[PDB]
């Protein structure tokens, strides 16, 4: 059942990646929107904000295909 | 389980990458319904960080494939 | 299991796309509510918002069919 | 297991059908309320909104019948 | 596995319709109170929203009844 | 396994008209509270939410007496 | 096999009707609370919306001893 | 499974029961807190919903307990 | 069986009435804060709150000794 | 078996009791924040709260070890 | 079983305590924002309720470790 | 079964110390932006709250390693 | 059951990291909106805080690694 194994590993990091960004994006548009001259500064945050978001459910697709391989 | 590891992965790939785009989006028509003048920049905002948040569903998308076959 | 495997994968995908919508949708009604002369820009907000909520759900019915046969 | 499928499959899609128009009919009827001169506009945004919402549902329908025979 | 699956279409479809007219008919109830004068206009909305709110979970039983009988 | 979809098919619809119920009629409260003049008519757009909402539910009973014989 | 769907038909019909009755207590509260002189006018409407709410939720009692006895 | 179901048919009636209770009583002593000349009022009020209210969740118990013995 | 038994009925008995509790008790300490002259009322109005609130739970743990021994 | 009833038992207990006086605690801190002449009633009142919530998780703890041991 | 037994055990105390501890947290940091010259009283209350809050996970631990040894 | 139980271990162990923690720091930065004088003072709140929250979850984890080890 | 446990692990380890990181970098993104000269401390809360907040779920990756090899 290695199949289940790369199922709800890339699954749960579908779910947490997707979502995390959606977080951040989403503050940074609401963001930008009231401070438009805050839009680059901004921007960055959200660049390494996703970046470190990524970073563990990345690993857990790693793992998700170290467990089908 | 090669059929359910390809439900669970495309399924839980599906429910990410739709309601993190749903976050995201809404987020831009209300900024751009609050400043019109931002249209331009928080569409782009958008694009942006709808691929972001596309990547590991779309990554557990092509596992769901690998998985299938 | 064959059937299993595309019924969660269509059922989670349904859930998926038909509230990414609603979201989109509930955010248009309420933004050209409030700001009735971007009715032009917030609907082409939606339609594109739409497309993009609906890629991987759309894939996931993809993957469900594949599954089925 | 096509009993089982089948009722999974036409289940979720009625949640998701059904919540999703519910959402959107909901933004329409508020939207009415405080401004019932966009009241077409905002009458035609739910249908072109039902009906985008209510694709993937109505196909996990035909998919759970596909399952059940 | 015919008995719980016509269970689980038809239990689903009616957590489904219930609670989505609900959301409708507590939208119309809210506009209605704050326009009284849009009682009969809003009142058409909540039967156009229902009835539309009401199609996939009607499909949902003639599918659990298909499975049962 | 009757036993059980008789079960889950009437403890879902037990959930499903219940909470839908409650919310409506939360909604007929606070709208008399807000404008005690529309006690009639929210009242009577109460007993109209209600059996709309109370369809699906009656319904997915009879299933469940239609399982348990 | 009937003791483990007699609970769940029992035990969510308790869950149902003990929560919907509680949101429309706590509604009539808030109402009372608010308009002190529509007391009996929101117990009426109380007791209407409890024995709607009630409804469904007694006859899942009902099935939950038909499944026992 | 006598065990079993006994234990869901009561565990779910104290979850019913105890939330249900809770939430007419915080909106009991919150609507005090407001108007201290409605105590009586409020009170008797809570009284009648907590009945109401907890009227289901003792049938399952009973039946749970029928269930045991 | 018993042992799983008397878990889930302890086991939800405790989740009853811990939260029951401490959501009448921080109404009162809301209550109390908001209107210091009303401390002896609301402290009246938890105790019988808390005694209403724990009665189906205390039974539960009583069905769960009951299912254990 | 009598591990997992053991591990429900007091798990249960455990979200239970950590999150009541959690509730509680809150209500004083923020009713300490604001009337800090309080303290010690509010205080009072969150000791006595936290010992009412506690008790049948405590007992639920009691039985999770009757189960173990 | 024991293996699985000592991981519920130990993970619902760790979901219990880590949150419970958050939740008291969040309100001593704000409390102590909104007012500083309460930075000394808050932080006892704080060191208090994360004690009363740690008391049951602790012991589901202990029962984990029981369990497990 | 050693190695789910050591999962669920140290997965729920990550649910809990991440959302905890994330908690707190929000509720620091949230407290900084505020008071930009109470820096000194919210980051010792912080590291005092982070360490108490992460106790349990590292006992989690400790546990978690014993069950594989 | 080496993979379950293995995905398990890992895939609760990305929703706790991901959503974690996104808590706390909204915040810093609000706070940085709201206050643009507490950039540089807000984005010092943010690294400190990330670092934390990623502490256990490392950990439950390097379990994960530790169960598949
Ligand atoms: C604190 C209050 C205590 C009240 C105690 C009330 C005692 C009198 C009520 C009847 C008790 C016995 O009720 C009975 O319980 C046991 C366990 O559930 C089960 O008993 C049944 O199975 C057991 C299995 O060994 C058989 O030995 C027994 O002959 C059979 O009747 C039945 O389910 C139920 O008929
Ligand atoms: C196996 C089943 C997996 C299901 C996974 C579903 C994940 C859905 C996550 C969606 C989280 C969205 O939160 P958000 O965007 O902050 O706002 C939510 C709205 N409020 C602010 C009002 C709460
Ligand atoms: C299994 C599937 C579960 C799906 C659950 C979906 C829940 C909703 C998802 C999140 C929807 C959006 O919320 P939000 O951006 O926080 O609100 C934004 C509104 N304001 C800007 C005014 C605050
Ligand atoms: C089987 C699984 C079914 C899951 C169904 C989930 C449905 C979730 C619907 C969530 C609707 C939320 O609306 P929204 O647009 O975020 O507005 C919220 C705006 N405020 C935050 C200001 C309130
Ligand atoms: C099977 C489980 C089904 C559960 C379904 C629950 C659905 C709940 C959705 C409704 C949650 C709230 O969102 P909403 O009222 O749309 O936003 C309100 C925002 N405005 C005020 C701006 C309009
Ligand atoms: C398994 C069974 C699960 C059932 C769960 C049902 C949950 C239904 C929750 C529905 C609650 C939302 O209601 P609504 O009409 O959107 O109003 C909300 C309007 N405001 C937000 C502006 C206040
Ligand atoms: C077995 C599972 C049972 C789950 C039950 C969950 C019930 C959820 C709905 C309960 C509340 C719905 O109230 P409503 O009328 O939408 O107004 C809400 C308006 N406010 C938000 C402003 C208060
Ligand atoms: C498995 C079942 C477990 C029990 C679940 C019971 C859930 C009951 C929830 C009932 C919630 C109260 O509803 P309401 O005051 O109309 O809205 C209040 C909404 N806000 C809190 C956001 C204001
Ligand atoms: C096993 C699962 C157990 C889940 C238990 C969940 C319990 C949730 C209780 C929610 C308590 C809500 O209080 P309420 O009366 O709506 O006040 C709301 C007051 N306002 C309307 C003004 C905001
Ligand atoms: C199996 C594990 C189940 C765990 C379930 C935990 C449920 C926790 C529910 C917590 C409900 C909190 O409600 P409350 O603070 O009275 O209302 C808040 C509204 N006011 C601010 C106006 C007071
Ligand atoms: C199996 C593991 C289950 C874990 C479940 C954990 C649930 C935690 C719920 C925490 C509830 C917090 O309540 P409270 O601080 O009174 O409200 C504060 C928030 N409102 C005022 C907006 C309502
Ligand atoms: C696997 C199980 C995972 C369960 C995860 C549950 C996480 C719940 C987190 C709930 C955090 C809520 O914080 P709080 O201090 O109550 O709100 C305080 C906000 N105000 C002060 C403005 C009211
Ligand atoms: C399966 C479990 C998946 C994880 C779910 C975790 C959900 C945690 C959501 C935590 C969101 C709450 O944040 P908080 O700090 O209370 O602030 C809220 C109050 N203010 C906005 C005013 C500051
Ligand atoms: C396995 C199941 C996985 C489910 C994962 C769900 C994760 C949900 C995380 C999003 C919840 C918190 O979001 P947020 O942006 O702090 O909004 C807080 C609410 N305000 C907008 C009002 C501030």
């Amino acid at each position: 059942m290695a199949f289940l194994g790369a199922a709800i590993a890339a699954g749960l990091a579908a779910v947490a990646g997707a979502i995390a960004v959606a977080i951040i994006v989403k503050a940074t548009i609401e963001g930008t929107t009231r401070q438009p001259e805050l839009r680059g500064t901004l921007q960055t945050l959200m660049f390494i904000g996703v970046a470190l978001a990524e970073a563990v459910p990345i690993i857990a697709i790693v793992i998700s295909l170290l467990i089908l391989f």
